[PDB]
């Protein structure tokens, strides 16, 4: 029991956490960041974003060397097999450098990193419990009196009832990122972005991937047209899709080494028994309020497990702000970064805004799928009259020149104001291109305004320019 | 001779030419496009943009397979060698599809393609003479009675005086595009964008490149910092630099197949006897008015060889527009296309302007260089007080994750209004990323307006956001 005081304490060091802590230190405050696990960055830099994307880029280079190389005029005279150990080391060292860089950024901003479990004592004090391993609390058991405290605890994997996730043979997203042996068959329960990306990296490597999902279409936040097309390019890449299918059982049959799965189709209530070497339960992610002690002070949790807030990011206590994956919004690292900034700006200025309508969702498969704004379904649901204007990458100059033409840029605009309402891009660099769609939405620009922007030749950004040209008038290469 | 009448005729089928033809046709005009060579696309699709970028991308993938592959966890049990014939074929197919795509578009938009040379009879009409080995060289002469004439004759390589450009040993950009074997040495005379991209291709394939440039800075249209840093990463890639050096003489020798270059350093003048297998002569590109018959009607040409126009693109004759590389402005395909569309919509509306302050310039090397707006030196001369914002790709999440951390983003904003005056990006995807800065400059957006938009995680576009953020205030990740 050792007592210290700070202006702000951030309980959690993820995208919402470490970002809120750096911005507060830059805003004059005496900041604290309490992180439970031995590294910072949270789920995104250790179990999320950075691990999966390192795996995804390197698997695509193995895939291009196996498929595209001959056609690109490069002869690989012999075998090309993946060294799973160094494949993992390329990913681990990226995680190691980024998490080690957040600790250095804290050190430069003079944010006191408390390496222990953060819990409430009062609605003013935070008990920093020691956790096992390297640096427990800051020489055992702290209590911190704070003026403002921002709860930036994250998320955890939603478990499937009855399935024991032993991350070895029945892995979750985390188990899948560390597999030191590539499966002959990898079954995935969940058609979401996390399941689709994990399906991609291992199918490129050799796994006969199958994706079981209760919903008909995949990536369920996607535009209908984009999602149906996302099934099609992944099915050409080698992913099988068992849709409208609920999983019943899943058990390690250790005698045969095979995770004996049993599923049932929704339209026809018959059941199949499947067999996969590794099973992945990517059914979702839920909030993590455990160990924080929301029950002591009475911080409201809803039916989903999320700490509720108002538009000013605070809960029933005006000084206790909840941000990230534990609170409302799409469970995305940059959404959490925007909330970590906006919450902290509210403490120094009384102002801050996260535009929830301009939050990009990007699946980093190849082609990358990315989208901002409203989908077709949402505009027809709202009764908004809209003009569609897509442009295939097969028509784009750099896409053909780079022999990477899968996808299209789709611009949905309002028919009478002609302003961009949505932008849904299946394509190479789609996560990069949606940034252009993001900035155009923030300014409330029309399809015509970006069409009048001079885009360089040859670039993939011209597909955007001309998708917009096709929306209000006519495109040149279409 | 046969005399047919059209509303608009375009003398040229390059970027400016064919989009002007497609747009005029889309605007209802009876459009005709006269192209002397067998294909549309001009210099860009045939011997420019599309072929060099195709060689730039495939050589980069060879370069990734040869150096980065094992570190990405991909072990090749064999030998990675570049097949120059399949490499050249990949380039040719890209060019072939693209050019054929414009013919499909000309049939779709009902443009009348005349394969033959266009000339001025008088100011009111054009003559299409038959060419030579041209597949479809319009039987015998045509005399088109035209209401409006757009001159998109473009450009040609500027020959270095005293050097015999044979497309075998003393090549120009077109020569180096179709080189059947990788030379042991490649001396380039011209440190611009074209010569540097061609240096990157062959340094990546096996050639010991040496670039020679008269002035003390390479690729000069660049910012001072960008040009010092572009020279540094290219030197790092294996390209030697002979700055402040002029070529005195260069003669092909076949008693030992070597172009014996003789250079001289402009400061402390002393001769050096250089040697190479091939010699790229990429000193520049000058306007091409040959065979047009401009002089016949007295069309004003300046001392630099450009066909002079006014603000509205008209020559001294008010119905004869001149667009593209043959007239004023930077010799860029997208600049040309904008001039093509503008000259055509001026016939419909009576007004049209191209924002010359918002035209990017992309070097498609790796890392890519790309800049739009005012340079630092341009701002010191104009007496503009400006703030600098810089964010390296070493601190960017997706760049570090992809092991491609070379470069930075540099937003130049005004000190008083804080709007983005210029943006200079060295890095992976910089050519794609400069389009976001393009929207910014168009809308008069400030460094804060980009820093406030929610950029997806993990992406390279976040480095743009963080550099804008650092320009007016402070970056979160550095
Ligand atoms: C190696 C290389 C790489 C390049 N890379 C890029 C790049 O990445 N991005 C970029 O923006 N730019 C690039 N450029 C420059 C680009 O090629 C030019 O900016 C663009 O092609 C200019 O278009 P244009 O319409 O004016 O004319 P051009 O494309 O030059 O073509 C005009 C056409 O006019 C015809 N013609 C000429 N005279 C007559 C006549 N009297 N009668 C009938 N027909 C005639 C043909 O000869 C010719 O093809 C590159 C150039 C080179 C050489
Ligand atoms: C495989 C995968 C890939 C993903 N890819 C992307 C992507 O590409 N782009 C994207 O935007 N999003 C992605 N996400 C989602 C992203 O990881 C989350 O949106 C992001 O981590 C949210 O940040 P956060 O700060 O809210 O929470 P988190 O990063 O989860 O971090 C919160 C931290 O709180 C700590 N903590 C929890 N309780 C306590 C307590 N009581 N005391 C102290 N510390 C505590 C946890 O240990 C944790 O490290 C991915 C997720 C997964 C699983």
């Amino acid at each position: 029991t050792i007592n210290k005081s700070h202006d702000v304490v951030i309980i959690g060091g993820g995208p919402a956490g470490y970002v809120a802590a750096i911005k507060a230190a830059q805003l004059g405050f005496n900041t604290a960041c309490v992180e439970k696990r031995g590294k910072l960055g949270g789920t995104c830099l250790n179990v999320g974003c950075i691990p999966s994307k390192a795996l995804l880029n390197n698997s695509h280079l193995f895939h291009q060397m196996h498929t595209e190389a001959q056609k690109r005029g490069i002869d690989v005279n012999g075998d090309i097999k993946i060294n799973v150990a160094n494949f993992q080391k390329a990913k681990d060292d990226a995680v190691k450098q980024l998490t080690g860089g957040i600790e250095l950024l804290f050190k430069k901003n003079k944010v006191t990193y408390y390496k222990g479990n953060g819990s409430f004592e009062d609605e003013t004090k935070i008990r920093v419990t020691p956790v096992d391993g390297l640096e427990g609390t800051v020489k055992e058991d702290h209590i911190l009196d704070v003026k403002n405290i921002i709860v930036a605890t994250g998320s955890e994997v939603t478990p499937f009832p009855g399935i024991e996730i032993d991350e070895e043979k029945i892995v979750s997203s985390t188990g899948a990122l560390s597999l030191k042996e590539i499966p002959k068959r990898l079954t995935i329960i969940g058609g979401g972005i996390i399941g689709l990306e994990m399906g991609s990296v291992y199918s490129r490597l050799g796994s006969k991937v199958t994706v079981v999902e209760f919903q008909p279409q995949i990536g369920a936040s996607m535009d209908g047209e984009v999602a149906k097309a996302t099934q099609k390019f992944l099915k050409k890449q080698g992913l099988d899709f068992k849709l409208s299918t609920k999983v019943i059982s899943a058990k390690r049959n250790d005698d045969k080494n095979v995770v004996e799965i049993v599923v049932e189709d929704t339209k026809t209530n018959k059941q199949e028994n499947l067999e996969a070497e590794v099973l992945l339960v990517a059914v979702g992610r839920r909030p993590y309020i455990a160990g924080l002690g929301a029950e002591k002070i009475g911080l409201e949790v809803d039916k989903r497990g999320r700490l509720v807030i108002d538009d000013q990011f605070n809960s029933k206590f005006p000084h206790i702000k909840v941000v990230g994956d534990v609170t409302f919004g799409p469970m995305l690292a940059h959404k959490a970064e925007e909330e970590g900034i906006a919450a902290v700006e509210m403490l120094k200025t009384g102002h801050g805004h996260v535009n929830y309508n301009n939050i990009p969702s990007v699946m980093y498969s190849h082609p990358e799928v990315a989208w901002v704004g409203k989908t077709e379904e949402q505009l027809k649901e709202a009764g908004i009259d809209y003009k569609i204007g897509k442009f295939p990458f097969a028509a784009n100059s750099r896409a053909k020149t780079n022999q990477d033409t899968e996808g299209f840029v789709k611009i949905l605009i309002d028919s009478k104001t002609e302003r961009i309402l949505g932008a849904h891009i299946i394509g190479p660099n789609a996560g990069e291109m949606i940034a252009e769609a993001g900035l155009a939405l923030e300014y409330g620009a029309s399809a015509e305004d970006v069409a009048r922007v001079c885009h360089a030749h040859p670039t993939l950004s011209e597909a955007f320019k001309e998708a917009n040209m096709a929306a209000y008038d006519k495109a040149i290469h279409c």
